[PDB]
C-alpha cells in the first residue's frame, strides 16, 4: 500500500497472506470458514511451489497467537482468466482444514446486489504490499481510505482508455493506492467486501491510472458454485 | 437507543425506518434492492393500517435528498413464529418497487457462516427509538457499541430464565440498550450484519435484562428461499 498507514492488529480478522514458498506473495480474503479469495494471476508462476494461506497475521515475521498456516487443498481459477489479460482475474483456495474461528479470525461476506459503488465512496483496502517506491516491503499490514471513481471518468482515453469493464471499477491512485504484493486483497467499502485488488503490471500511485479492482458482486454466482 | 451518541450522517446506507401511517415504528436493514428484512412483532396489530418504508434518512424530519418513502407490497413473517414468544422474529418486507441506490442508499449482506461471535467483542447498534426513560424521541439517527455476552451467563436464572436459545444472542445492558423503536435494526460486528433487534416488551439499560438479538446466519436459508 501507497501513502496509507498502519492498521490496527486485529481489526481485519478477514485478512490473509497467500503465500509461496514461505514468502508473502498477494493477500486474500477468507469468506468461508476453508475458503480465500485471492486474484488469479497471483498463482501464474507458483509452478511446483506449494502454496498456504496465513491466516490471524498483522506481522509477517513476529510469532502471534493467532497465527496459524494452512496448506491448499486446492486452487480454483476462475475459468475466464488468461495471463494477458485483467478481466476475471479472481481465484478461490479451499484451506486443508476448515480454519479455527476468533476475534481475529473471520469470514467477511462479500456484496450479491450486482450494482455499482457510488463515486466518492472511500473504500478501505489493506494489504502487505510495497510501501513505496524504492520497493520497501512492510512487515505489518497496512491500508489506505481510496475514493471510488466514476467509470465514465476512468475509461477516459488518456486514463484506462476505455479499459474498465461493468466488472471493474476504479478508485484513485493520487500518493495514494494499491502495490505489488497487495493483489488479491479486498476493497471494503462501508464494512463490505466490494471488491478484490486486480492483478497486472501498473505504477504505484500515478494519478493518471487509477487503481483497478474486480467488482466481487459480478461474481457472486460464481464463488457460490465453487463454494459447493 | 439509550447512553449512546448521534450517528454519521449516511454512513450506515442500509439503515431503513419503518413506519406505520406515517410515524417511526421500528428499524430495519436493506437487504436486497426490493427486500428490508426486520422484526415480526413490530407489525403485530398494523395489518391493513398503511405500512411504509423510509430509506436514505439520517433526520426524521428535516428534507434530505436521499431520503425516499416506499410502500410495501409483501410482509413475509417467519413463519415458526408466534405471539408469545421471541422466537423467530423476523419479517422480510418486499417494496414497491427497486429501491434508487446511491451514496446513502445500499444493501447489507448477512453473516453466512453460522457461528457466535465471541463473547466481549463489540458490536454496534442504530435507531430512533426511545434515547431515555421519559421516552424521548430523537429526530436523528443515534448509536451505541456494546459488548456481546456469552448465552450461558444470559441464560442465568436472574437474566433470561433459559430463554437465550441458538438462533440467539446477548450484549450487556447496563445503561446501554437498545429500546423501544429500536427493534428491528441491525446488530454489526466489525461491519458484519449479525444480528436483528429483537421485539418484545422488556426494560431499558437495566444490568439484569440484556439486550436480546435475533442471530441472521441461523436464518440464512429461509432468507434466501423468500428472496428468490
Ligand atoms: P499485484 O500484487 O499488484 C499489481 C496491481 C501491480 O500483482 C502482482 C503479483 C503482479
Ligand atoms: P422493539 O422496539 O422493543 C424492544 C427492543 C424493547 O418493539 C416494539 C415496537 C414493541
Amino acid at each position: 500500500i501507497l501513502g496509507g498507514r498502519e492498521a490496527e492488529a486485529h481489526a481485519r480478522p478477514y485478512m490473509a497472506s497467500v503465500q509461496l514458498n514461505g514468502a508473502h506473495l498477494c493477500g486474500g480474503v477468507l469468506v468461508a470458514e476453508q475458503w480465500v479469495l485471492s486474484a488469479a494471476h497471483c498463482l501464474e508462476d507458483a509452478a511446483d511451489g506449494k502454496v498456504q494461506v496465513l491466516l490471524g497475521a498483522h506481522s509477517l515475521s513476529q510469532p502471534e497467537p493467532s497465527k496459524r498456516l494452512y496448506d491448499v487443498l486446492r486452487a480454483v481459477p476462475h475459468p475466464d482468466s488468461q495471463p494477458d489479460t485483467i478481466d476475471h482475474d479472481l481465484l478461490l483456495l479451499q484451506l486443508s482444514e476448515k480454519a479455527t474461528l476468533g476475534p481475529a479470525v473471520r469470514p467477511l461476506p462479500w456484496q450479491r446486489v450486482d450494482r455499482d459503488v457510488a463515486p466518492g465512496t472511500l473504500c478501505d483496502v489493506a494489504g502487505w504490499g510495497i510501501v513505496n517506491h524504492a520497493g520497501r516491503r512492510p512487515d505489518s499490514l497496512q491500508h489506505v481510505l481510496l475514493p471510488v471513481l466514476d467509470r465514465a471518468t476512468c475509461n477516459r482515453r488518456t486514463h484506462h482508455d476505455g479499459a474498465i469493464t461493468e466488472r471493474l471499477m476504479c478508485a484513485e491512485s493520487n500518493r495514494r493506492d494499491s502495490c505489488k504484493g497487495d493483489s488479491g486483497g479486498p476493497l471494503v467499502c462501508g464494512g463490505v467486501l466490494e471488491g478484490v485488488v486486480t492483478s497486472g503490471s501498473r505504477v504505484c500511485g500515478n494519478r493518471k491510472k487509477p487503481g483497478i479492482y474486480t467488482r466481487v458482486a459480478s461474481y457472486a454466482a460464481w464463488i457460490d458454485s465453487v463454494l459447493a
